[PDB]
């Protein structure tokens, strides 16, 4: 019954081809994660949503056969995604609701509107650094704009100091890469954990108006989050700032630089920016695979069975171009697509609580970019953009652009 097992390429050489093969193998495809670990992937939309709201599908790693049997090495480069420490991400039920509420409450659409002016300030400061670089030479818009801006917005929300950014960057590049030697993995996990522990100890004795301090202050407060849950939660929040928000900005520029008719309409005001962002989230999503869930008993998925104790990944890149959900134009980027009920942010109880923040950041960064630099284009052919060796995220090595001369519109 199952089509041939798909091995996810550790080098991410052909993400679009892999995505199309996952869709054809759906709704439940056998796959191999790098390091040789067999799991199932849900690769169609309607079945992903059903699985993500099924209480028989859990985050409890002791349910996983492969873990119980000793076949997942602790120095697997994906260990940090497959077995993260206790936090809202790794529990279900009432534990989950306790561990989520405060963070979700700080990040509603309204609490996030109040960060707008602070985000506008950091965006204009990043733009002044661009335009202050040597005119006419290519710039790497990822390292000079798309990386630093979301890292600053998220650091400021959580009160991380800028002196910690260089080591965070280096550690996160190892945490996400398939090429981190197993022998390096243990010390990377210890370093990340020691660095977040140190940040949380400092905030305890030196509060700020930042969300970490608010998590700490719900202490004399029916006990609420343990020290370890706060540290693990901080780590999880800050990993977004080195990953998904950067990718959304990069992928929006890449979509616009390859669809010149829509580009023109967007810079006009005939298609709104919000729609461009939503269609990028659907069509070229920042998170290719969401790790990882486990079946507490056999589950029907289409005509297949997800067996008890097996692992499940959600293949969002694949299912973002699902014709059953969006019709026969599902394959194409169309920024006016209107029912666009993608699940780039997940679905069910673990649905991204930061989604409104990421929309607000990209919705400010991107108009400000192209208002200041209305002839922005890629300095390389679009086909020469390449993915980093990060099997679960859709990230580019560089986004070389010609800014092409400031102001106006
Ligand atoms: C474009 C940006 C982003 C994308 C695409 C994204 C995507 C995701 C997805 C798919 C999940 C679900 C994981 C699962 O079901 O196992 C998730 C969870 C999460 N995201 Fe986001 N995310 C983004 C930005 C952010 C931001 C800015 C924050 C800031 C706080 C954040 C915090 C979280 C947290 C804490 C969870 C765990 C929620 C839970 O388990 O209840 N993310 N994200």
């Amino acid at each position: 019954r199952l089509m041939t097992r798909i091995a996810l390429d550790p080098f991410v050489r052909d993400l679009d081809g892999e995505s199309a093969a996952l869709r054809a193998a759906g709704p439940l495809a056998e796959v191999e994660l790098p390091g040789g670990v067999h799991v199932y992937a849900v690769t169609r939309h309607a079945e992903a949503r059903a699985l993500l709201t099924d209480s028989r599908v859990v985050k409890d790693i002791d349910v996983w056969n492969a873990w119980r049997r000793g076949e997942i090495p602790m120095d697997w480069p994906l260990i940090g995604l497959a077995n993260p420490g206790r936090s809202m991400l790794t529990v279900d039920g009432a534990d989950h609701r306790r561990l989520r509420t405060l963070v979700a409450q700080a990040l509603t659409v309204k609490r996030v509107e109040r960060l707008r002016a602070g985000i506008e300030a950091l965006t204009n400061a990043s733009l002044e650094k661009l335009a202050a670089l040597p005119a006419g030479e290519p710039v790497d818009l990822k390292a000079e704009f798309a990386y630093p801006l979301p890292m600053n917005v998220i650091s400021e929300l959580m009160g991380v100091d800028a002196a910690d950014h260089p080591r965070l960057k280096e550690l996160f590049e190892k945490f996400f890469s398939t090429q981190t030697p197993p022998e390096e993995v243990p010390q990377m996990m210890a370093d990340l954990g020691a660095l977040f522990t140190k940040i949380v100890d400092a905030k305890r004795t030196n509060p700020g108006d930042d969300l970490t301090s608010a998590l700490i202050a719900a202490s004399e407060n029916g006990d609420h989050l343990t020290d370890e849950e706060i540290v693990n939660t901080l780590q999880l929040i800050i990993a977004a700032g080195h990953e998904t928000t950067i990718s959304l900005i990069v992928n929006v520029v890449e979509a616009l630089q390859t669809h010149p008719e829509q580009r023109k309409k967007v810079l006009n005001g005939e298609i709104g920016w919000d729609g461009v962002i939503e269609e990028t989230l659907r069509w070229n999503t920042p998170t290719s695979h969401v790790l990882i869930r486990f079946a507490t008993e056999d589950i029907e998925v289409g005509d297949k069975i997800l067996p008890k104790g097996e692992g499940l990944i959600i293949s969002f890149g694949a299912l973002g171009r699902d014709e059953e959900q969006y019709g026969p134009t599902a394959g194409e980027f169309d920024a006016t697509r209107t029912p666009n009920r993608h699940i780039a942010f997940g679905h069910g109880p673990h649905v991204c609580p930061g989604a409104a923040l990421s929309r607000l950041e990209a919705g400010i960064a991107l108009p400000a970019l192209y208002e200041r630099f209305p002839e922005l284009d890629l300095a390389v052919p679009a086909s020469d953009l390449r993915n980093k060796p990060i099997v679960t995220q859709n990230d580019l090595h560089e986004l070389p652009v010609k800014l092409g001369c400031p102001f106006g519109g």
